[PDB]
């Protein structure tokens, strides 16, 4: 600690009297605690406010000291304030909140109360474009940082207050009876070339603790599903076919590849020969795209080296797939047979790569984030137990028979593991001594694998399928937010065109004379009750 | 015949208990099974198209062969050692293995996890289903 | 929108004194509004309520000024 000033400490006691004690005399305003004590971090937990006296009384939700703000015996308040590391006033309100209801509430509550009564006090000045050392605006702060209820709120601001009204982003045009139509602001949202709501939340790390259900608020949802509909779905769709029929070329060509030994082989001057080298060249211009396409992904991202093994499987796996690939040209060139086992593996791969494509179509979407799910966890989980059962006690029958086929640790292992797949023999070799020992070790070896194991793999994925149902279903809009945001950055068809929303005049005259228009987005809405 | 023996199933309407486990049996073929086909197939066809450019040539190094005895795992009669005309048995066993635990292993047993969340699911309106076609 | 007469636009507005201003000196109760946001079809959303003045009242739930009905200056 190093700024408890007595205000400070006032303050922090809750007290009304010892307040205005030090108010009268004036008493300095602009104290900031750069206390370690102060300070955000782990070590020694303290409580960070923003530093500053109006801060720290807004985080202890002091509305009603607060308003002494623009007084006399009295020294500045500026509500554009800056502490060590920016933040002002709203950057603290929103930095505090932690998405429970009451902090949520009173949170939202005073952020409003602040920014009606500093719209009185300065109207020319405009808050919210404020921004600290790292250039995060407070809603952008709020949209990297994890705190939906802040996002929800703002974005749905509304202040029907006759004389500066216009800092509200909720308005609503016309009520020709029980149907009425809304407009939601657009600006820093869709598009701002440094930071975007969006772009933030899509692109926003693993540890955000609320990445997924920040895109179900409201204008976010249907701003995707508009730019969807309007054009990606049908950018989503070419792509599709584009990568089908690439992937049909390339099995073509595997298919029919020659069997004489010591490549690279000499073209005869045939059709079918020319059709497969032909295929051949494009499959390898493929796979180096998409080698190029992971290269400027890796780039241009650049992954922490921690979410890069966790997050973007798909990109891995195609990476993975160019890889293999250029491994077998680069093979296929070196006179070495093993380019086919290359060029199996990433025909494999690519091909398993299709399910990538089933985002776009929210049923399937939603069942490859189920697939995704399941492999994460009990696929793991089962895979860890039964493979130390299958290596026990195949070791144990290998070390039982005496000798013949099945005397290596690999046949052994085949033929216990042949049980799970329902091909069991417990008969496969009679090449031991002891039958009783051997019988009784392949029985325990079938009742703890295949009749306990399998079912409990069974009845575990049951329990997950019904635990994880609205986060499978979350994780899917999120991926294909994501896509949408690749698609519209990539410059495949777009080029500024493609337009984003309507513009509007809503206010008709803010508080100086001139009007604005606010990049409006309409939603029409139909109510009964509240009339 | 076969068409006419398995349509047999219209007239369990008329008896409420088999009409809606006809009614469960429709919902399931048609959410369930479907997708369950489709990502299935998708995969059945990506490995089978490799193992069989893997293999060198013999009686199963054409695409049907292939498909056959990769789909022959699904219901419990898979062999892993069908054939050895090849090379570099670990990438055929390793391409095999990943197949089994893809498919058999995961994806049968989501099937069995995913119908049963369906019939959690679909009770009131499968007996509603049951009574619209009893009135019809 | 094609028949937004006075007492259209008074109904939608729900106010007992506008609504008897036009019922004196007998206004007109038999105009239909064929406009295009007052038909049935998502394009341009509007609210079809039946086209009538009695339908619109009746739409917007205004049981207190039913019972107009068969009075008279009417
Ligand atoms: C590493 C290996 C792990 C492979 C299995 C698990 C991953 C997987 O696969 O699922 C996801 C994948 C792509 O999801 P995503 O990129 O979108 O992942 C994330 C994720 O969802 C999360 O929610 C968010 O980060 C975000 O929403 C989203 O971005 O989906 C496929 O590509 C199906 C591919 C399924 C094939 C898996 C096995 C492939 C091996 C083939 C071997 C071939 C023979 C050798």
């Amino acid at each position: 600690y190093k700024g408890q000033t007595a205000l400070h400490i006032a303050i922090e006691r809750r007290n009304m009297t010892l307040v205005t004690l030090l108010v009268e005399n004036g008493a300095d305003v602009q104290a900031a605690a750069n206390g370690d004590f102060f300070k955000k971090t782990k070590g020694r937990p303290g409580f960070y406010f923003g530093e500053l006296p109006l801060s720290l009384a807004a985080c202890t939700n002091q509305l009603a000291i607060v308003k002494f703000l623009l007084q006399n015996s009295w020294q500045p308040a500026d509500i554009s304030a800056r502490d060590s590391v920016g933040n002002t006033v709203l950057h603290a309100l929103v930095e505090v909140a932690d998405n429970t209801v009451d902090n949520t509430k009173f949170v939202t509550s005073m952020y409003n109360e602040i920014l009606i009564l500093g719209a009185k006090l300065h109207p020319t000045l405009k808050l919210e474009e404020i921004t600290n050392r790292k250039g995060l605006t407070p809603l952008a702060l709020a949209a990297s940082s994890g705190k939906i209820g802040v996002l929800a709120y703002i974005l749905q601001r509304e202040i029907h207050e006759p004389e500066c009204r216009h800092l509200s982003r909720k308005f609503t045009e016309w009520a020709y009876g029980p149907v009425h139509s809304s407009l939601y602001d657009l600006s820093c949202i869709d598009t701002c070339e440094k930071n975007s709501v969006l772009e933030v939340i899509a692109y926003s790390s693993s540890e955000t603790p609320n990445r997924h259900d920040m895109l179900l608020v409201e204008p976010l949802n249907r701003l995707l599903q508009d730019k969807w509909d309007r054009f990606v779905k049908r950018i989503f769709y070419f792509n599709f076919f584009v990568y089908c029929l690439y992937m049909i070329i390339f099995t073509a060509a595997a298919y029919y590849r020659p069997v004489e030994g010591l490549p690279p082989y000499k073209l005869k001057n045939t059709v079918g020969d020319y059709f497969r080298v032909t295929g051949e060249i494009l499959s390898v211009s493929g796979g180096v795209y998409f080698f190029f396409r992971g290269i400027q992904y890796f780039l241009q991202r650049r992954p922490s080296l921690k979410s890069l093994f966790v997050d973007s499987y798909s990109e891995i796996l195609f990476f993975v797939q160019s890889l293999f690939m250029l491994v077998s040209v680069v093979l296929y060139f070196s006179q070495r047979k093993e380019y086919v086992a290359s060029m199996v593996f990433s025909l494999a791969m690519g091909w398993t790569n299709m399910l990538y494509y089933t985002r776009g179509f929210q049923q399937m979407g939603i069942y490859a984030v189920m697939i995704e799910k399941m492999i994460l966890r009990d696929l793991c989980r089962f895979m860890f137990v039964y493979l130390v059962f299958l290596f026990g006690f195949s070791t144990a029958v290998v070390t039982l028979i005496e000798d013949g086929k099945y005397n290596s640790l690999y046949s052994t292992c085949l033929e216990l593991f042949k049980f799970t797949i329902g091909m069991g023999d417990l008969e496969f070799t009679e090449n031991y001594d002891f039958k009783a020992v051997f019988i009784i070790l392949l029985l325990a070896y079938v009742i703890l694998t295949y009749i306990l194991l399998l079912n409990m793999l069974i009845a575990l994925m049951g329990e997950t399928v019904n635990k994880i149902a609205q986060e499978s279903k979350n994780i899917w809009k999120l991926q294909r937010a994501i896509t949408i945001l690749d698609t519209e950055k990539s410059f495949l068809k777009c080029m500024r065109k493609a337009f984003r929303s309507g513009k509007l005049l809503q206010v008709g005259f803010t508080p100086d004379g001139k009007d604005d228009y606010r990049w409006c987005f309409r939603v029409d809405e139909v109510n009964w009750t509240t009339w």
